[PDB]
């Protein structure tokens, strides 16, 4: 019974939005309108058709991490007897950026193919904004007195506008770059300062390190004690050391007070401890907050709260019953396959009839550091609060192939966290090469409620780094009533 | 009640033997004697303390596969903008062999540390042989009229002498090398012929290819149709193509009739189709048979059969109740972590009191080809015989990073085999980089009896090759009553 122009309007053609949009349009034959600000990546808006992940997140970030490993792998080759010229070896950053752009640009092109070819699914380039719970407006600019391009009469609204990097707010904030501007840099920087301790800081530390032009260096500088908060505490310490030996100088309890410009265009940076220093480029990876701040949410009566977060029930529904919100705008788990799920399960809830919420517990996570981390489930810290008796299994070995390659800093590390009672696996925490591949399969096991029994009853694959999961039988130590004990009562 | 000199005599200090030996000695305080032919690796006996795996199998083989990838990874680097000299690039094979020997030799040294330091555990260098069910003899040579070094009065005997490469038996057999002689080659061969279609042929094809000195080439030559029998049929076809594009010429329905020597020391090789050709070195990887053929088994009354195989019940026990046999000598699954388990469960059976057999079904396997294979559980061929209704899920994608690297032949491939009835996962079959790491975790899931439900209910790790396990929902096709059908009745 056609009353409105569109069944669904989606603010943001991101990981969350596109999954919701596409499903609604092809599997339930709804008429869908998807709003985004631009159709291909790049400044000054960065995000585009495909979302943060495709244009300025996971996909480019990984392409450039893969680049920066070639440094560590061309060093490693010498031991296996690859003689070749190690004077004529610095990486050309322009060839990396050009290649990365060709790729992201191909994905943006393959999405316009999707819209023109898919029926009932339209793309509306501009700036989303609510008037009431059934009308979405598209402007030229986010300035609310801009020319209005379209008025989208609709039944349901899905807010999936994602998040945006937080600024430092000090004298000199406007001289620093972000995850956004890092991707379209013209030159790889000789002297680089990565402020922050989050996964993005550490991934980008490894890139700029890999692509430093000759006599260059990278300083990571984090305002706390130990990088990567709410990761396993021995994995963080082991990475902090391994970044050290790949060339990255890590500093802690350290915060920029001030950045002035310089003569040759470098950045003078004043710190906590008094210290000043010059860096070519300075990058802020200090958390990412929701983009609610220009959607005129207050106008159509949807609940805001912690940093603009769209306040939502388990089934992704806002304080207005026809308006829903998914992905980073909601501020739950800020990963791409989470948003995809939340959006897939929004379509099943609303249009599909088959109502479902998203599972947020024991989701497998990965850091594309050098070396990388895989993690799934809980730290031993938050285990020993929520569980009576906790076993901690732990194992750290160095692949023999590193006794050849020279890379003897590269410790591979596994930790398993247990409920003593029934032996259930609560957490798994890996560091070292191939950890992101291995954890994906572990994430399946912990969904089926795997016990430590099930790991060490499994015949191994020899020789592998993963075969050390099934050789962990004795707990290293325990927690009873959340206090660390040598051995169990 | 001490009646005999030793509780346990172990023929062969291999993967199986050492696990049995060590456990018996430290966890059950038995007096153990371990017999092997030499203490460090190398010709003319090759195997030594640590077994085939440590000296001339898995461990060296992987070190040298890791070497040969540096070829494909230095090519790949150029696209990510690693300018460097690609004239001055051939691999030095002597630096690889020297480095490999330093490693294997360190492991042999770390095992003599284990014997001198561990109590009740002695090492007896020579050639094992039964006199009766309670006496083992050690000779200088395998020639049964050799000088006798020791007479080991014992209660239990464990036969774990492993296996040995099969010869071709044609005019010219004694000119060809094997897995054994390949490891101690002086020069990497310009023109290499790998006869065979088994995992060892294909791993070693990739090595000799990686380390060919300049204008050199490798021919794989298999007497059948499609290499790697009893692997998934689309994975075999995909590898056959990818070996092709890494440089390896594969020939099929082809068997050497004759090898004569040559003038400059190369090998003239006559084939089925008439064809002759000269190769520097020619390697036989055409199956590996048990080493029973010199243990005087018939003398002490233990059951032989299929190619010398020691005929054994589920708990590893021979036709004589005090004699047991594990690992490749038994001719079950010829992998190292299998033998380790069979030996660990021999010690639990006999000395431990807690009797247990080894689980052989759904053991995860891996080929260190370039690119590598991970496999666990059954082919779709042997599924559709033993199961009424079978679903086959299948997915083949190319990581975007190969649109940069130039390696566009590198297809990553997953196949899942299902029981239609209950959705149980019977088999998993992967090809492409990191497949051996991923399958280890899958092997755990299929031990817990994982359904296809459990895979695609799991939030992904983005971006990963493994995340394509959890995005497989629609079966590609089915088998009902073991006949391939487009769609299900
Ligand atoms: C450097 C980096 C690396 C990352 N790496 C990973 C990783 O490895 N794995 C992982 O799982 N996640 C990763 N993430 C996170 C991932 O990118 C996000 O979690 C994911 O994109 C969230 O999906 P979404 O749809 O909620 O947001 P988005 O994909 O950001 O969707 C928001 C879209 O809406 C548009 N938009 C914003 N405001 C408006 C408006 N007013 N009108 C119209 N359109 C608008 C934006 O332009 C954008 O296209 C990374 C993020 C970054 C920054
Ligand atoms: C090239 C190659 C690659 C391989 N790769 C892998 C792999 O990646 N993964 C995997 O799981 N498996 C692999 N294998 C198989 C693995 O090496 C064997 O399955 C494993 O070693 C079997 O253990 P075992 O104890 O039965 O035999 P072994 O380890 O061979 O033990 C036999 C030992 O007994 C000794 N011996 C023999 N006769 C006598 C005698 N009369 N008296 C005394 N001692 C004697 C031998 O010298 C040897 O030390 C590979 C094999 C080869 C050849
Ligand atoms: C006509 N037509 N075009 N397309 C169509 C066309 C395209 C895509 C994609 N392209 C990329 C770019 C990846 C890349 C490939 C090669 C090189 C670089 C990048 C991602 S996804 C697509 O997405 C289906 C899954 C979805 C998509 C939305 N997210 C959810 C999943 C559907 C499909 C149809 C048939 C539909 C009939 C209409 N009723
Ligand atoms: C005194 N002492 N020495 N050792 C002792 C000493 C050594 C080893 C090994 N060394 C390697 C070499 C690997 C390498 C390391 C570094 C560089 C290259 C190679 C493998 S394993 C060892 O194996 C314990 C598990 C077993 C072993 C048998 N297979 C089964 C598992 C026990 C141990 C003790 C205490 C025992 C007290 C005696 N009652």
């Amino acid at each position: 019974p056609m009353s409105r122009a569109y069944d669904l309007v989606v603010l943001g053609a991101g990981s969350g939005g596109l999954e919701a949009g596409w499903n609604a349009a092809v599997t339930h034959k709804k008429k869908v309108a998807v709003v985004d600000v631009q159709a291909t990546h790049g400044p000054p808006l960065f995000a585009a058709l495909g979302g943060t992940c495709v244009n300025v997140g996971c996909v480019p970030k990984k392409l450039m991490v893969t680049g920066a490993q070639y440094m560590d792998l061309i060093r490693e080759s010498g031991g296996f007897g690859w003689e070749m010229d190690r004077e004529s070896l610095c990486p050309n950053w322009k060839t990396l950026i050009a290649a990365k752009n060709k790729v992201v640009n191909s994905i943006n092109e393959s999405y316009k193919s999707m819209f023109a070819d898919t029926e009932g699914l339209s793309f509306h380039m501009g700036f989303g904004a609510l008037q009431d719970a059934h009308t979405v407006v598209v402007r030229k600019s986010e300035d609310p007195h801009s020319d209005v391009l379209e008025t989208l009469d609709t039944e349901y609204i899905l807010i999936a506008t994602g998040s945006w990097p937080t600024r430092l707010g000090v004298p000199g904030d406007e001289f620093c770059i972000t995850s956004n501007e890092a991707f379209y840099l013209e030159d790889a920087p000789k002297r680089m300062l990565c402020v922050g301790g989050g996964y993005i800081a550490v991934e980008f530390a490894g890139i700029f390190n890999g692509y430093k032009p000759c006599g260059g260096y990278v300083d990571l500088c984090y305002r706390g004690d130990l990088i990567l908060r709410g990761f396993d505490t021995e994995v963080r310490k082991s990475l902090t050391k391994q970044l050290g030996a790949n060339g990255i100088r890590v500093r802690t309890n350290l915060n920029p007070t001030k950045i002035t410009k310089n003569e040759d265009g470098s950045n003078h940076v004043h710190f906590n401890d008094g210290t000043e220093e010059d860096y070519d480029q300075v990058m802020l990876a200090i958390g990412r907050v929701p983009r609610s701040q220009a959607l005129q949410l207050d106008k159509a009566g949807v609940r805001t709260g912690k940093n603009g977060a769209v306040q939502v029930d388990a089934y992704s529904k806002t304080s207005v019953d026809n308006i829903y919100a998914i992905g980073d705008v909601t501020n739950r788990v800020m990963l791409t396959p989470v948003a995809i799920n939340e959006g897939a399960a929004f379509v099943e809830t609303v249009f599909g009839g088959k109502p479902r919420a998203t599972d947020h517990t024991k989701v497998a996570c990965a850091v594309f550091s050098i070396p990388p981390i895989g993690t799934c489930g809980m730290t031993e810290e938050e285990a020993a609060k929520n569980y009576e008796t906790v076993a901690v299994y732990a194992s750290s070995f160095t692949p023999l192939m590193h006794n050849i390659s020279g890379s003897k800093h590269k410790e591979f590390m596994i930790r398993i966290i247990t409920n003593e009672s029934n032996g259930e696996v609560l957490g798994v925490h890996m560091l070292g090469d191939s950890a992101p591949e291995i954890i994906q399969s572990v994430g399946i096991c912990m969904k089926m409620g795997a016990k430590i029994s099930d790991f060490h009853s499994t015949i191994g694959v020899h020789p592998t780094s993963a075969e050390e999961l099934c050789s962990m039988r004795t707990p290293a130590y325990f927690y009873e009533s959340g206090k660390r004990v040598e051995k169990l009562s």
